[PDB]
């Protein structure tokens, strides 16, 4: 095991915004910001095509139950949709709203989520927005309306809302604007689960953390490490005929280059190498890429190491 | 897989973790009613016996806290537990939560409020290792960062940073100021024993794999006894094994049995082949029964 981990954002923050939103039986999960309540519009029940509008229409204001984790029952005053994405508004606003940003997440892009169960916030983990636009989370019944986030610059950066299973430890929801990742839809249908690659931009920043660690305690560099390397644009080729993602720039990359002193490439074409046949020698104790390690995150934890 | 490394929520002890500084030391503390628990070496670099009369030298007005919130709490009086200092603030935290001091065992894993200056920067889950470390992040967190989870609505405190060993190992103490793995807080060479592979936790995510699936291409069909097994674990680099009430669950879950499970364990460990588990080649020992249990 490494001091490299995947670290999680603290939840101070976003506890304060999570309530539960009860209706016709049906439950699951808010976002509190300001005067405004963002939730999955399933919580109107199970239904599909252009039939939301016309259930809203019909659907009445007072019969949205908001209770804070507190025991307050907030009021909706106005009810609208964006996307996939019910936003109910309240009487009165959170006075602790913090400074939040709605983002879009990329590939490889990792971000905290916040496991909750009737508006309370149960527990966190990192996640990793994939390729076919999914997660790989760990929701039960209830789950629905789990956020997911980071702490930037003091900023919250609101990246996903949890919707729904698609069968097989996946899942899908929608950035706080309402539009779903990918172009799955909030229903019980279809699951087209497209190509999930894996993210090559956090398989170098992974391979740059076990140089680093192995430097630490020894001189060798790793039996792993090829010599010869390969070029960014012909990885791409490669990888796109192989399931990996295609190699970009990264500032992250780059700092920690000047600083291990590899280049990129030769741990490109390690990927290759080790994809195509893994040897009888781990890195970092695995005989498996480490797929959801960002060059972010194991920039910032590489000054601990021992100098 | 959908079973994860669950790390727990921190608002309730982001506003018990405060900032200790006294002479020119800084580092962090835990305010839990109106005492604040750090380690005593904020005091300087001592020994054996002379922590005691160390601290009778001090004047309160000398140890500086700040909350979160920026404001200044005096200290009014002072004590050693353990290795732990104790300082008694002039007013208590109105805002502290149900809470209990437990000391972790051999598997259990927590979360570290990875603290710099009394502010939690960020989170990252840890398990106690059979020789009283933790894996923490490279970026760690400073000295008095705590170590805890949430259970039953209780935080539940096990750990405290008071030092760092290469590799990212760290080793502490609980709150009531034992060290885990009875180390000592003094830079001096100490012994620092064999990290085994926790066997009950590697247990729980095995049932954690057939669940995620019939009886699956690696799980074994025959079975081992549990002193048969702890017999070839203390001299394999593995952890005794010692069933509990999670255990007991999933193998209810599953019609699997436990020693099952401590064969694929034997035969997968002296030579595992090209058969992946959970799509990987080797053993995940962080995932608790608990845990597992907790996301079926």
């Amino acid at each position: 095991s490494s001091g490299f981990k995947k670290l999680v954002s603290p939840s101070s923050a976003v506890e304060k915004c999570i309530v539960s939103v009860s209706y016709r039986g049906n439950n699951l999960n808010g976002l509190w910001l300001g005067d405004s309540i963002y939730c999955p519009r399933h919580v109107l029940g199970k239904f599909s095509g252009d039939q939301w509008g016309d259930v809203l229409n019909l659907a009445n204001n007072h019969e949205f139950e908001v209770v804070t984790q507190n025991g307050v029952t907030l009021n909706v005053v106005s009810r609208r949709l964006k996307g996939a994405v019910l936003i109910l508004q309240t009487a009165v606003a959170n006075a602790e709203t913090p400074k939040y940003k709605f983002v879009k997440a990329n590939c490889g892009d990792s971000f905290t989520i916040a496991c909750s169960y009737g508006g309370t916030v149960i527990g966190l983990y990192p996640v990793t927005m994939r390729s076919n636009g999914t997660i790989r989370a760990s929701f039960l019944a209830g789950a629905c309306g789990s956020v997911g986030f980071n702490i930037e610059k003091g900023v919250v950066n609101f990246f996903y809302m949890h919707h729904l299973e698609l069968p097989n430890a996946l899942h899908t929801g929608t950035d706080l604007m309402g539009e779903f990742y990918g172009g799955y839809v909030d229903e019980e249908v279809a699951q087209r689960v497209p190509p999930d690659n894996l993210v090559t931009n956090n398989i170098v920043a992974w391979l740059y953390a076990a140089i680093i660690s192995v430097k630490e305690s020894s001189f060798s560099q790793p039996k792993w490490l090829e010599s010869t390397t390969v070029s960014i644009e012909d990885y791409n080729r490669w990888a796109s005929d192989n399931g990996f993602t295609p190699f970009s720039t990264s500032t992250a990359i780059t700092k920690l280059s000047a600083i291990t002193g590899v280049d990129v490439c030769k741990l490109l074409r390690t990927i290759m190498v080790k994809s195509a046949q893994w040897g009888s020698d781990p890195i970092l104790g695995q005989y498996n890429f480490e797929d959801e390690l960002t060059p972010e995150s194991v920039f910032n934890q590489v000054g601990g190491v021992r100098l």
